[PDB]
């Protein structure tokens, strides 16, 4: 049972079908649709004109013209907003009134494509498995990441927040066209991981998703992340301009060599784990984001909602800063976890810093075992940049609930053999590949129980999409992930081994050191 060609508020649009014949069904695939014209720098996603024919939808377009790895050069192009699609089929009939899963890309903002890394002949942002195994439809695109999709200078003469809104776009698209590929309009679910998580975040509290989306998942990133809102955006304005020849004193003006420079000469004007170096990201604008995000959780009141993060979450960039928690013969000193506390210093003067610090340090002096400070480096950067901030924002959703439920969960599963001892666990974005179905489009490269991890996985985020339970579903699961409340601040603990004392209580409701 195939789809054909499908009427969209463009026109027509053709994709491929594959058999998957595991034997019956088969999957219906749209890469390329457009949900927005070709973008201008510096300037809001405006509405697709619409074409005439049938489009073929059959290859990726470029991401959003970002920077290298090596950031010398760029690849992809201005005019990225493009959205995938993937519907799941069968004999019987073509699938109807199938919940939708709309996924957003991490990347810090600064990097990222809707079809993502890419392993031999498969991709990482497939939404084949997903779709096929929860029987679900799966949304993938691109969004302008970087200084073209969050430059800024705090003011209305560029307020930024371009990528968002591009994000705005098209869950906005899958909302008054889905229906024609089968899906459910009024069952949406955003998820998304790091960047893409606190963007399924911010997404949620934005007035403007009025009656967009139905449900929500933040994996590993949430919109109170420190890393997510640009307390300065006029300052990374100027030495962007500086670089790409405008001047710096009037704001009006600046904005203006800045929105007709070569769209690559503002692409590359600046470096980039130092919380510190990131900056062009999302920004308190007063419009798309009305109010710091703390105060905002009142729109996402209807809105179910899962938010987890890994347990070895911030180990990665722990590494880089304090460099030497992985070396043995090298130590990390007192001063140096006090510089670092003091890096993050949001409560600037010696009282802050000190306070947290005698915080992470409690059994310092009971055991200050080079094994111990540098567990403790690794945990305070996995506390601030992510748990954190997600203990918080879940916090805030049951807060506000009405309608909505709340779950959290924490993935622990070590996806190769630690290197490192009992530091055992899931470094950032371990979690993707298990959510995809990795394990299952590319056997070979993986162990039986790492398909063990993400079939469960792929259970609850399809079962959590179609009914809001991530219990209930066309699929099973493991153990009975209980609802986060005020009154248990439980949280599901993602496992190859997972029963009854999977579920796990106590998540911080008080924070010393942060908040």
């Amino acid at each position: 049972a195939k789809l054909g060609a499908v009427y969209t508020e463009g026109g027509f649009v053709e994709g491929v079908n594959k058999k998957l014949g595991l034997l019956g069904d088969s999957v219906d695939i749209f890469k390329g649709i457009p949900f927005a014209a070709p973008t201008k720098a510096l300037e809001n996603p405006q509405p697709h004109p619409g074409w005439q024919g049938t489009l073929k939808a059959k290859n990726f377009k470029k991401r959003c013209l970002q920077a290298t790895i090596t950031q010398d050069s760029t690849y992809g192009d201005e005019d990225c907003l493009y959205l995938n699609i993937w519907v799941p089929q069968g004999r019987k009939q073509v699938s109807r009134d199938l919940p939708v899963m709309i996924w957003i890309y991490g990347g810090a903002f600064l990097m990222g494509s809707g079809h993502g890394a890419n392993f031999l002949n498969n991709y990482l942002y497939d939404g084949e498995e997903i779709a096929t195994r929860g029987n679900v439809i799966v949304v993938t695109f691109n969004y302008r990441v970087g200084p073209l999709g969050f430059l800024s200078t705090g003011d209305a003469n560029l307020p930024g927040n371009y990528g968002l809104r591009d994000q705005h776009m098209a869950i906005a698209w899958v909302k008054r066209n889905i229906a024609a590929f089968g899906g459910d309009p009024n069952n949406i679910t955003l998820f998304g991981e790091s960047a893409g998580g606190a963007s399924v975040s911010l997404q949620t509290l934005s007035p403007y998703n009025k009656g967009l989306i139905r449900r929500a998942i933040s994996q590993s990133g949430v919109a109170l992340s420190p890393w997510v809102i640009q307390k300065n955006p006029l300052f990374w304005a100027k030495k962007v301009a500086e670089k790409v020849g405008c001047p710096v004193g009037d704001a009006a003006r600046m904005a203006q060599c800045l929105k007709v420079t070569d769209p690559r000469a503002l692409t590359l004007a600046y470096k980039v784990p130092m919380l510190h170096y990131v900056g062009f990201v999302p920004v308190i604008d007063g419009d798309f984001i009305p109010a710091d995000p703390i105060n905002l959780y009142a729109n996402a009141a209807d809105i179910d909602y899962i938010a987890g993060t890994n347990n070895m979450d911030g180990h990665i960039f722990a590494s880089i800063d304090m460099p030497r928690i992985n070396k043995g013969n090298k130590k990390v000193t007192e001063e140096d976890f006090y510089k670092l506390v003091s890096e993050f210093t949001i409560t600037k003067g010696l009282r802050g810093a000190k306070t947290t610090f005698d915080v992470y340090t409690e059994s310092w002096a009971q055991d200050p075992s080079q094994e111990n400070k540098k567990k403790t480096v690794v945990d305070f950067e996995t506390d601030v940049l992510f748990l954190v901030p997600t203990e918080i924002a879940l916090a805030q959703h049951r807060a506000n609930a009405k309608s909505a439920k709340t779950y959290a969960y924490l993935f622990s599963h070590p996806s190769r053999m630690p290197v490192y001892p009992k530091w055992v666990g899931a470094d950032h974005a371990d979690d993707i590949q298990y959510v995809f179905g990795k394990p299952f489009a590319t056997p070979t490269g993986y162990r039986p129980q790492d398909r063990t991890v993400s079939k469960a996985m792929i259970a609850y985020w399809t079962n959590f999409a179609k009914t809001g339970d991530p219990n209930m579903g066309d699929s099973a699961v493991p153990t009975h992930w209980e609802p986060y409340t005020t009154e248990n601040s439980g949280y599901l603990e993602i496992t190859k081994k997972m029963g009854s004392s999977s579920m796990k209580r106590s998540l911080r409701t008080n924070f010393p050191g942060i908040h």
